[PDB]
């Protein structure tokens, strides 16, 4: 236990026996206002839906074997994984986990276990309301959840008592973290896209506020008239009544205006609102915000001036977004964390990647090519295309 | 535990799925109602923070 290098930090930053917040308040405020933004909300929803679209299942470990859960235990855990609790299904759990990962860079859950160690329910925890405590060696020992007067205390997976096989026999909680450059992870250092999208969002909001203010305060007149002082108390009214009668529906609509004996100057006003919203920088900020989240702008729905010069079609972008962002960014962390904290060694939680709709056409086209090759066994052909072994 | 439908003068009370009496197999034997909710960032299970 003393071998952990993490003891360098937690003796300095996190005094033993004092619970400290997982995230700073500024991060929580940034996350809260994101859901109400016309750009960031779309990206978060896109990521959540795409991640939740993928099913998983409980299967055997392909590399390390022995002493794993039997078929009965795996099928029992499958039920919990499909219906985590009385209010949330698997898809909603995936959605919440994806949002937490995207915003704060970490996700946590509470797991309920019966006397024999088998799981029966799972609940998600809100990162903003979570606090954790460390021992002097730097390992988390307790998770504190809730307000000061309504604290909910939960023991970590490490501190929970375990049966002979090393599985917990009491309620516990666990958290997953994204690495940073400094090293130690459980410290209050985060890794999320929202760190770097400050200036774009601020400039976007400023430009839109200016657009609305100009829309609601610019006089709506089309041309402007001036007259001399040598006009009687009545002829001045006659002039305007004559001009007004040329309005649509008037008695003289469409006719000319003939003014006799006055120097009535006429100036026309051109209210050019075609650039009220500052199109170019406003689009640049949107492109930057979309880019930092790793979402091709074509999928988001916002326009771009060079779609064909890079992406030949739409399906290629749909496939690339998945393969390059969803798989290494979101699916793998959740998969690894759940396999680490729910399943015994020799088993794993596995996402069903190949069955996603986006990859069907290519998944069949590539398979139709290996049919011609003959210096490869049937088993190898099945393995390379995702099917299981006979 | 309960869903209330209608205004202050004409409200109707409906038992939720959880609170409704159930037979031996666990299915309700009386009228009930249920609701579906879209998750949000805070993690609150069934509390008023919409996601639309």
């Amino acid at each position: 236990p003393s071998a952990n290098p993490a003891k360098i930090f937690i003796r300095r930053l996190f005094n033993s026996g004092i619970a400290k917040s997982v995230v700073s308040y500024s991060n929580v405020m940034a996350a809260a206002r994101a859901m109400e933004h016309p750009v960031v909300f779309r990206c978060l929803d896109k990521l959540g839906l795409t991640v939740q679209s993928v099913k998983w299942y409980v299967g055997a470990d392909p590399d390390i074997s022995g002493t794993g859960m039997s078929a009965k235990e795996r099928k029992a855990l499958q039920q919990v994984l499909n219906r985590p609790n009385s209010a949330m299904s698997g898809a909603q759990l995936r959605y919440a986990a994806t949002l937490s990962w995207a915003c704060f860079g970490r996700m946590a859950f509470k797991v309920s276990v019966m006397g024999d160690g088998s799981v029966n329910a799972i609940w998600p925890l809100g990162i903003p309301f979570l606090k954790q405590e460390f021992n002097k060696y730097g390992e988390v020992t307790t998770f504190q959840y809730g307000d000061e007067g309504n604290r909910e205390s939960i023991k970590s997976f490490y501190s929970a008592a375990k049966n002979e096989k090393g599985r917990p026999i009491e309620n516990y909680a666990f958290m997953i973290v994204k690495p940073s450059i400094n090293g130690a992870m459980n410290l209050d250092v985060q890794n999320t896209p929202l760190q770097a999208v400050g200036m774009p969002v601020a400039l976007y909001n400023g430009l839109m506020e200016r657009a609305l203010e100009q829309c609601d305060g610019t006089p709506n007149s089309k041309w402007f008239v001036t007259a001399g002082r040598d006009i009687g108390e009545v002829q001045s009214k006659e002039i305007k009544d004559g001009i007004d009668d040329t309005k649509p529906g008037g008695d003289s609509a469409g006719e000319i205006i003939f003014v006799f004996g006055e120097d009535v100057k006429l100036q026309e006003i051109k209210n050019d609102l075609s650039d009220i919203h500052s199109k170019i920088p406003l689009d640049d900020q949107a492109r930057t915000i979309a880019g930092n989240f790793g979402i091709p702008i074509a999928l988001l729905g916002f326009a771009a001036a060079d779609g064909s010069k890079f992406a030949s079609n739409y399906d290629e972008s749909r496939k690339a977004f998945f393969e390059d962002t969803i798989e290494p960014g979101y699916l793998t962390p959740m998969e690894d964390g759940f396999s680490m904290f729910l399943c015994a060694p020799g088993s794993r939680v596995i996402f069903d990647r190949d069955s996603i709709p986006a990859l069907k056409k290519s998944r069949a086209d590539i398979a139709a090519v290996y049919e011609k090759v003959t210096f490869i066994d049937e088993n190898e052909k099945r393995e390379v295309t995702g099917w299981p072994k006979k």
